[PDB]
């Protein structure tokens, strides 16, 4: 698809007004789901239209409220929120005003001022409109329609059933089915603002690095739109912000001199050394000369993965690490800064040097955390649940290839993302699935040249289609919980043979990017019963007994499940949710995390 | 507060808004004499030059951010460090005024700007600005230090006291602990929004409205103060719910009338509660650069108050508080201001019935005093008058400090239709005769600053021995019979407090309101029969109390508060469980079984 | 044989550690009723646990319980009810009187035991006062025409300098809460005012000591770091503190440590007691918190050195 998708940020050239706090807010409880597009409830002010609550953004808006009906609804969600406009946006035409939207849902529309000015499939991707034209030709009314319906061809995809059995369900019933372990919450779960650049900007930048010797070297791609008649020059400043190297044009490479590298957190004394590349166009435009300035921040490092090993700045890395979900008391799944430095503080503490976004690209602030903090990600597209053979067809392979594209598009200048997931759990022992993840994973390949690509198996390994199209194989496993419910001796013995089986098979490095237990913070037992605190260590001892047999070989990886209690949908077997996690929900340990934490500091100080 | 207005920062035609949420550079000032940052002026250079830095979220409390055991518990200097890039309009077009504005801070701030020292301010929970133009207008982007002091002292609001602990057989050498004497933590950081705003160089500085009725009409009595030229005209105009305009006028002063006016009814106390106009003020200034324009508008909530002997009326009707107290409080944030939980609490305000708070203890965010215009719950606006427990803390410098914090508390908060009383106090020792002066100068002070509102201050003294309670318009008092003393005996509490209204009332004659009564209370705890600390002890405590009350809310009670509407953190003592445990609902915001007890009684009294 | 010297305790000649907790007769529903099952269950979780010894904390147990210690070889420090004597008029001639005879009746209950190692004739007296020294002096003597074969103590929480009872005692037995009781939430004190408090005692009076209370109430399920008072973690981490100061005399003058409490128990109803005293290492339904099995750690390390 089209263009590219900067992370806004202020600079001599360019404005940005936030649009966090208070939106106005209607679930459309119509029947047939429709009224507001019956009623053009975007045509007035929302209110006008019948009752609306206040709802704050970023947040889900299914925890906010004690209606009944609103947490579990399937539907068309309304958003409004007016603004006041700097006149300078409005009356000077060299500017040009954008609305860009962290994120919405299955699918969102976007209204200005009443009129239908923008749209978007699928949710954790950001999306964005010049709406120059509407804002310069006195309120800036802004309303945003969001559906949360999971289909066979959404990521992740779902059912809806229709429940017409008049004796045991309600005339209209229906429900949504999901294949996936976590809550689909919805709302303005992400950052909302307004942001400004010249009529001819800085569109799209791409940057990939390598080492020669002692020097590092930084080839870069600069995209402009707008006028063709400009010119580009283009710095890299060191950490202290000194120009260490600088080119022209719309790309080139640059030469680092005795560069220093981009380490992992615990992989070096001073980790996650960032310089920065500053870019500046000066453009020739219907209204005279403009500049343009846009400042990307560059890790120089490489990836690579052999046989047995993957290789970071071409040495052996191991992954140490946890699974996270974006996910709180509340809010949901809504972008918070507290929460957000609170859980990286965390990581650090614990020894953590690397998460995968479990199960969906997270807020590009998470991203932008990692490549300060050193801590490598295994960055994941909603390819999850795909459980059912129909959900597996050229429609939804398509599909499945431009959400990728959109990934790789956001994500790929980051230098702590160092592997692409494509996929969680799908039903890959189907024929179909293999063909389908063989062509995911070949796209995603053909997009970034500077990554592996892996999708994460609950697989047999010997009924694995996928498989053999993976650079790194990425497993999930919970022996003794869910299977052999409470056998802590069967541990080892299963793990061995999983690891052994796995790689007679494939002879690819692998990482055990799943285990562990549910635990409610204060059941304790001994001898140990699942559930307790007890259970969730000894389960953890018994892992990581075996992977101690094969991490100084060939397993290059393990990610405890999961950072925190997280919410779910309600079913027997999830007590308010998720409750594997080694933190509670409220971000506290409970006392298998010091257990982990010992292990990854004394992982890492093996050097 | 002294210095002209401090009307809250919003967009209009004339005015712009940058918020300055999200990550700042942050070092804690370690050195053992505190003041190293000052020694070696850090300020004069990026914060990161003069040593190690971390991330801290703005807004936020720093004490639990991070995993550093000697953080949470600091006393002294932190340092605070942003970098913005201004609109090149700011800097290069004269007729900008750029201010900055900080929400809070704590005992004491200082706001460094590219270096330069610019603003201080001295208290927490109250906003502060200055005027940066001439910094920016330079002819780059802005740096932002801010140095915060939350060491407290017998002359801070809240007090405290510091104390070095020199026997070394049981404390290592420059040992020291904060001494506090009121029942929350003392959490500190940038826990309300900062922002840099504009207006133009002539430009409406304050305004004050007040409201009455008569008859049928609505009256708005405004007031607005315009600073830089002298040259000028003012148009006010009064738009209706609909965007309207119902009267318009002129001037500095004058009075609106609105004829078949839709008064200001608290939540459950009419089906249309909450009903709020706009003032609109327009500003044509003649200046040196020109004439402008500068417009603001205000919410406004046509409603009297009024206290008699035994009635608290509101428009004129006896109203009830059937309320709660709170905290600024959540996991994580500390006192941290934040929109989901704040949406979060007002569901659950409404959905149990309540229609009043008392801010205990101290201002909270001016975003909280918006939603409650908006949903029509009534405020007790108070102070951080608490923890006045020592004779050393009633000093003729504290009451000129207490004095100040009080205009500066009326000054923010003054034109919020939802705050119908102010407290100057929570349990201050108003046993002592010093106390009872202090306390009556103060509330004197407050009641000569707005004309509209009663003054009270709450109180857990002895009926008999209290100096302070003459002075107040409603007599607020704080019991927990059964809990407090004569541990786990639920069967003397409606005798007790039979007694106390009783005693209370014959000497003093005036309107009561209970402002706390609970139980600590851990979720998951059960027993029968009740015993402390359980479900079931909480909602029995809740029951006599409700039957006691039910005897005088006919009679001269007015109100009754439920301490607390959440858990929330505390020092460490034997008697605190990781805080205060004392929530209907836990500090996650989700109900005890006593939630559900109060929801029932809140409700059958509004629908009496 | 049990015979104690100026830094030693001595079981059949040999020096001996107490390594141990407190207990006490409670249990869910039937308050201090006897139980069977209770009785083995406990049982099995001191020798899991790798405890040697439990003092009768505050009063004599049922026989039964003593038999089991003869049986299993728990040593016990036998209490008699001398707990709660914290007002001047409790410390009369009368009052006496009945104390002697209740020690009458302990040791003759009890004397054939060969778990008993010591016996205890009071629990934190207020043993400041002149009188409680007479009268503790008096009931010791008493304990020693009675009984020959045994020491006899009793546990303070006094004032090194101002404990009138501690010259008449064989072995000296200290409760002690540091950053619990006092300065609370401080960790850090612990190791120093530890150090100081053994120092003052055995300069004082050169007699064998025994760390008989140390703790930290502990609701199961509060976790939080770092450490607040309540949790999980600040249960270990007072406990980690006090066995590195242990750790410093306990091959020196330092006989014994007995941890408050074994399991959860019910008190008064008041401000500081969450349905009762929660400083147990296993909750009232006989499960270990996470403090328990670093306690285990510890025991298990010293008995096999
Ligand atoms: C920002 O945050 C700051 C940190 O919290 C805060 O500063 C603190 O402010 C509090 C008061 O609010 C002060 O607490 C009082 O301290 C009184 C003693 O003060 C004197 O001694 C202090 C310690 O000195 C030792 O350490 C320093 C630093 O290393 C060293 O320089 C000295 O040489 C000493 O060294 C020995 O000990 C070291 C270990 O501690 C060891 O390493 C060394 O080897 C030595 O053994 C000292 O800090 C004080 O210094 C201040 O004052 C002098 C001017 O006199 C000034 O030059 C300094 O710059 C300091 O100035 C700051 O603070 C002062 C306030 O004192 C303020 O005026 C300034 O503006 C500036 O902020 C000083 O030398 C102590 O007496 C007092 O306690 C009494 O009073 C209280 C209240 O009444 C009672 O509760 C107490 O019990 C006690 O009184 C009792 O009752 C009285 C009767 O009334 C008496 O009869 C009784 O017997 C009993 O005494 C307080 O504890 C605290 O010292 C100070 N800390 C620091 C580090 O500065 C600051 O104000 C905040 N600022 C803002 C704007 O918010
Ligand atoms: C925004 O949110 C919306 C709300 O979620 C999304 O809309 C939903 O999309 C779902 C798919 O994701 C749809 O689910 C599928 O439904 C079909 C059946 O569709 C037909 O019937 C529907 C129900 O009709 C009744 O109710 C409606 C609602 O009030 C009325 O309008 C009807 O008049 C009718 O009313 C009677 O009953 C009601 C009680 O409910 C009474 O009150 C009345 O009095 C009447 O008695 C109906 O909703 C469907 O209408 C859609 O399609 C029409 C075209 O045919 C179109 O005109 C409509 O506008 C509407 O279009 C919208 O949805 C379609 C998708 O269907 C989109 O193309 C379009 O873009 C619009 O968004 C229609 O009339 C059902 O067959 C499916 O189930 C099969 O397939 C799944 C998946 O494979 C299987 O798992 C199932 O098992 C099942 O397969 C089996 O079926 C049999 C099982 O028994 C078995 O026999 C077979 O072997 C087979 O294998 C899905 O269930 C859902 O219908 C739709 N809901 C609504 C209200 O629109 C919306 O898409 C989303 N938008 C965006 C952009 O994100
Ligand atoms: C880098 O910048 C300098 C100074 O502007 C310029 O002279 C030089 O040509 C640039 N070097 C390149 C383009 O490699
Ligand atoms: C306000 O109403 C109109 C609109 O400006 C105007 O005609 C009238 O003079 C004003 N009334 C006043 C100043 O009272």
């Amino acid at each position: 698809l089209q263009g590219g998708m900067l992370y806004p940020q202020e600079s001599p050239s360019r404005e940005c007004k936030e649009l966090d706090g208070l939106w106005s807010f209607r679930a459309d409880f119509s029947d047939n789901r429709r009224r507001g597009f019956e009623e053009q409830w975007y045509r007035r002010p929302l209110w006008e239209s019948g009752p609306t609550v206040d709802m704050p953004v970023p947040s889900s808006f299914n925890d906010i409220s004690q209606d009944w009906r609103l947490r579990h609804f399937v539907g068309w969600v309304w958003y409004e929120r007016e603004v006041i406009l700097p006149e300078r946006w409005t009356q000077d035409l060299r500017t040009r005003v954008v609305l860009r939207i962290g994120s919405a849902h299955s699918y969102a529309i976007v209204w200005v001022n009443g009129v239908d000015t923008l749209e978007h499939e699928g949710g954790y991707l950001p999306f964005e409109a010049d709406i120059s034209n509407l804002v310069q030709v006195s309120r800036l009314r802004i309303t945003i329609a969001i559906n949360n319906t999971l289909t066979p061809t959404t990521l992740p995809p779902g059912t809806i059933q229709y429940l017409t059995d008049t004796s045991k369900y309600p005339k209209g019933y229906f429900v949504q089915n999901t294949y996936f372990d976590f809550f689909n919450y919805a709302g303005l779960q992400r950052s909302v603002l307004l942001y400004t650049t010249p009529t001819t900007y800085i569109d799209d930048i791409t940057v990939t690095t390598s080492v020669e010797q002692d020097s590092g070297l930084v080839n870069y791609q600069i995209s402009v739109k707008g006028s063709n008649l400009f010119k580009l020059e283009v710095r890299l400043l060191d950490a202290e912000n000194k120009v260490v190297a600088n080119g022209t044009g719309t790309q080139g490479q640059l030469k680092v001199p005795g560069v220093s590298l981009w380490w992992p957190y615990l992989m070096h004394e001073r980790p996650a050394y960032l310089y920065s590349l500053e870019v500046q166009l000066t453009a020739q435009t219907s209204l005279g000369p403009v500049s343009d300035f846009y400042t990307l921040p560059v890790g120089i490092r490489t990836v690579a993965v052999t046989k047995s090993q993957f290789l970071i700045n071409g040495k052996p890395f191991y992954f140490h690490g946890v699974n996270k979900h974006e996910d709180a008391d509340i809010r949901g799944k809504g972008f918070d800064w507290p929460l957000l430095v609170k859980d990286f503080n965390l990581l650090r503490w614990l020894g953590a040097n690397a998460f995968r976004t479990s199960h969906y690209p997270y807020a590009e602030e998470v991203m932008q955390m990692c490549d300060r903090y050193g801590i490598v990600v295994i960055d994941e597209c909603p390819g999850v649940g795909l459980a059912l053979p129909q959900f597996f067809n050229n429609v939804s392979l398509h599909h499945h290839m431009q959400v990728m594209e959109e990934v790789v598009r956001r994500d790929k200048n980051h230098p702590a993302v160092v592997m692409w997931s494509v996929a969680n759990e799908p039903a890959s022992h189907l024929e179909s699935a293999g063909y389908y993840l063989k062509m995911v994973i070949a796209h995603t390949k053909s997009l970034d040249p500077s990554r592996p690509v892996t999708f994460v198996s609950n697989s047999n390994y010997a009924a694995d289609k996928g498989a053999p199209y993976v650079d790194v194989i990425c497993l999930n496993s919970y022996y003794s919980w869910y299977h052999d419910y409470g056998h802590l001796e069967l541990i080892q013995l299963q793990l061995a043979t999983q690891f052994e089986n796995w790689y007679k098979k494939y002879q690819k490095p692998i990482i055990q990017s799943e285990y562990g237990a549910e635990t409610i913070a204060g059941f304790h037992q001994d001898p140990p019963l699942m559930f307790t605190e007890e259970y969730q260590k000894s389960l953890l001892e018994q892992y990581h007994l075996g992977l101690d047999q094969k991490r100084r070989k060939y397993v290059v990886g393990e990610l405890i499940w999961n950072f925190a209690d997280f919410m779910t949908e309600q079913s027997p077997t999830r007590v308010l949710g998720n409750k594997k996690g080694i933190f509670t929900r409220q971000r506290q340990p409970k006392s298998a995390a010091f257990l982990l934490r010992e292990r990854y500091w004394k992982i890492a100080n093996e050097t």
